[PDB]
C-alpha cells in the first residue's frame, strides 16, 4: 500500500492526445487515478514512449486503465 | 566553439502553435533531438515573427534551426 | 552506443534529490543542458532509499548525465 513507481509505455503517436491541449487530458487522468504520470520527451524512432507512474499500487493500476481508455479512442 | 551559448532566433508567428504541437509534444521532442533548449516568447505584439531563445552548443543550436525550418516548411 | 535517443530507468538516493534539483531547479536545468539528457525524477520514494528517474537521450548523453549526477551525489550534503 506504500506509494511506488512503475515504468509504463504508450504509443508514440498518441502522446500528444494523452497530454491534450493545454495538458488538460493528462491533468484529468492524474486526478482520476491518484497517480503522477511523467512522459519521456522523445521515442527516438521507436513505436512506444516511456512513462513513469508514481502512486499506490491501486492508483498505478487505475492510471494504466485510464491511459488505455484514451488510447482506445485513437485519433 | 565547444561551450553552451544562448542566442535569439525568430519563427513565423502563424507557425508557433504548429511548432509547439498538441500538449507541447513537438517542441519537447525537437529539443531532445537537437540538444537545444528552445524558449518561445508568448506574443509577437502584431509583428510577423515570434522571438525564440535557443540555448545549446553551436552544433545543437544549428540542429534546432534545421528542425524548426523543416516544421515551418511543412506549413499547415 | 547506438545513435538514436533512448529512455532508461535510473536511480538516485532519495536524500540527494533536493540537492540534485538545486535552488529554483537551476542545477537540474543546467545538467540536462550540459548532458543533452532529459532527467525526470519521480516525486516520492515511498520510504525506499532510492528515487526513480527516467533518463532520455542518446547513449552518449545518458552516460554523461549519469556521470554528472554521480559527481553531485559524491559531494554529498
Amino acid at each position: 500500500r506504500s506509494v511506488m513507481t512503475e515504468e509504463y509505455k504508450v504509443p508514440d503517436g498518441m502522446v500528444g492526445f494523452i497530454i491534450g491541449r493545454g495538458g488538460e487530458q493528462i491533468s484529468r487522468i492524474q486526478q482520476e487515478s491518484g497517480c503522477k504520470i511523467q512522459i519521456a520527451p522523445d521515442s527516438g524512432g521507436l513505436p512506444e514512449r516511456s512513462c513513469m507512474l508514481t502512486g499506490t499500487p491501486e492508483s498505478v493500476q487505475s492510471a494504466k486503465r485510464l491511459l488505455d481508455q484514451i488510447v482506445e479512442k485513437g485519433r
